[PDB]
Parts: C-alpha cells; sequence; structure tokens
C-alpha cells in the first residue's frame, strides 16, 4: 500500500538521522575521554611540584632544629661569659682601689724617710759640735 | 500486508524509543562537559594557590638561610670573647698576687722605718748623756 | 515483496542503533566513573595544598622565635665585648702602676737600708770621739 510504502521510506530516513546522531555523540565521548587522560597527566604534574615543595619543607624544618640548638648553645656560652666579665670588673676595682692606697702608702713613707735621714743629719752636727 | 503494517508501527515507535535515549545521552554527556570545565578551574585554583605557597616558601626558606648566618657571627664573636676572658683572668690573678706582695713589703718597710726612728732617740739620748 | 523485506531491513539497523547507544551509554558510565576519581584526587590534592600552607606557618612561627632568641643574643655579646675592652685597658694601666711601685720600693728599700747602716756609722765615730 502506498500509505505503508511512505511511513516505511520515513522510517528509513529517520533511522538515518538517529545514526547520524550516534556519529556526533561517539566523537565527542572520544573527545571527552582523550580531554580525561590530559587532565590525569596535568594531576600529575602538580603532584611532581607539591613533592618538591614537601621536600623542601622538610629540608627546612630539620635546619630550624639545628639552628634552635645551636641558638641555646650559645646561650649556654653567653651565659656563662657574663657572671666571668663581673668577677674581673670586681677584680679590678678592687685591685685599683688598692693600688691608689700603695701609691698613698709609699709616698708617706718617702716623706718620713726624708725626715729621718735630715733628722740624724741635725743631731749628728749637733753632737758633733758638742765634742 | 496486515502483518507489514504491524510491524512498520512498531518501528515507528522503536525508532522514537531510540531518538528519546539518544538526546538523554547526549544530556548525560553536556554534564560531563560541566564536571570537566570545573576540575579545569580547580585546578586553576590550585596553580594559583601555589604561587602564594612557593612564595611563602621562599620567603622561609630565605629566613632560615639569614638565621644561620647570624649563629655563625655570634658563634664567631663568642669564641672570640672567651680566649681574652681567659687571658684577662690570668693578668688579674698574676696582678693580685703583686699587689698583696707590694702590700706585704710596704708593711715591712714602714716598721723597719719605726724601728730606725727609735733607735735614733736611744742613741742620741746615750750620746748626748756622755757628753 | 520490496515492502516486506525493507520493513526487516529497517528492524535490521534499528537493532544495530540499539547495540551502538547501549554501548555508548556503557562508555559513559565508564567516563563518570572516571570523573568521580579525578574528584577525589581534586580534594585530596585541596589538603595536601592546606597540609603544606599549614606546616610553612607552624615553621614560620619557631623561626620568629629563633629570629627573637638571635637578637637577644646579639644584644648580649653587643654588651659584653666593650666591657671586655675595658678590661684590657684598666689592667693595662693597672701593670705599669704596679711596676713603678715595684721600682718606687725596692729603691726606698736599698735607701732605709744606707740610712741604717749610715746611723751606726755615725754613731760609732761619735762614740770615738767621746769615750
Ligand atoms: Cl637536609
Ligand atoms: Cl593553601
Ligand atoms: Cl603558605
Ligand atoms: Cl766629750
Amino acid at each position: 500500500a502506498e500509505e505503508i510504502k511512505k511511513q516505511v521510506q520515513v522510517n528509513v530516513d529517520d533511522i538515518r538521522a538517529a545514526n547520524i546522531k550516534l556519529d556526533g555523540l561517539g566523537r565527542q565521548i572520544a573527545d571527552i575521554s582523550n580531554s580525561i587522560s590530559t587532565i590525569e597527566s596535568r594531576l600529575g604534574e602538580m603532584d611532581n611540584r607539591l613533592v618538591g615543595i614537601s621536600s623542601q619543607v622538610t629540608q627546612l624544618s630539620n635546619s630550624v632544629s639545628q639552628n634552635t640548638q645551636s641558638i641555646s648553645s650559645l646561650g649556654d656560652r653567653i651565659n656563662a661569659v657574663e657572671p666571668r666579665v663581673d668577677s674581673l670588673d670586681t677584680v679590678t676595682s678592687n685591685l685599683t682601689g688598692r693600688t691608689s692606697t700603695l701609691e698613698a702608702d709609699v709616698g708617706s713613707l718617702r716623706t718620713e724617710l726624708a725626715a729621718l735621714t735630715t733628722r740624724v743629719t741635725t743631731e749628728v752636727t749637733r753632737l758633733d759640735g758638742l765634742i
């Protein structure tokens, strides 16, 4: 029949349009599959960056721990030096005052020795004059 | 003719069902393309975040490097101070002994001069008596 | 006859298109699984960046404490050094004053011995003139 042949031909056409659509979707899918492989490789490149940064942070963490310890060692050394310098300031104050006292005492002894030298002359001259 | 007509309608229905299913698959693919765009935008935000993290790690590294150098300089300055304080301990210990010796010697000279002073008085009184 | 054959060809073509549709459906399901895994990897990456920044901030605070300690130690060594320089100078002046005292006391020692001998010489002489 005429109506039957016409519908059959419309179905042939519609099956062709559905196959065009299937071909288009297959290409969209293939391209997406390929693009996800590149995204996975972009993730790998970022993973590589993070491994290098983490390695640098761990190296810095070790350096900070060494420096915390070195600072503690320097602190023990300056802790120890300071009282030794305080003690030298005390000993030098002590010696300065004792040196000034010696210089006064030697000066007094020098003048007293000159007075006794003069006295021996005075008295010997006097006694000699009486003889 | 009858069987043909019935199968032609089954084909009309099956072609329409295939089209509806193809349209549903197209919408699933559009959703995946949207998921891909979001993933790419997350990766781009991570790249941008890495500019700040790299900058911060480098700033930290440089601060640690400066501190390592400061510790080295301070250690050299304490290494230089220590033997100077050891030297001053020696210098002041030897000066202390020389100051104590001078104090004993000046004390002895003072008492020896007092002995001679009285000897002069005694001998002059004696000689005066004989004249 | 021709119509009957074309209708069965359409049945065959619809069945082939349905195999392809079912295959594409499964390929889309697989791609959806790949996307879910990528989203999980992004979540892990996001936290790996948060973990690095957390560690860098913590380390920065430890470094700040060490920079502070270094400044403190630097203030202490800056203060100690001029005190040691001063002790070198003061002890050098005290040494010169001690050497001068030793020469002066030595001289007064010899002079006092000479005056002791002079008193003996002169008393013997005066006794000789009287007796
Ligand atoms: Cl290391
Ligand atoms: Cl972050
Ligand atoms: Cl950071
Ligand atoms: Cl006489």
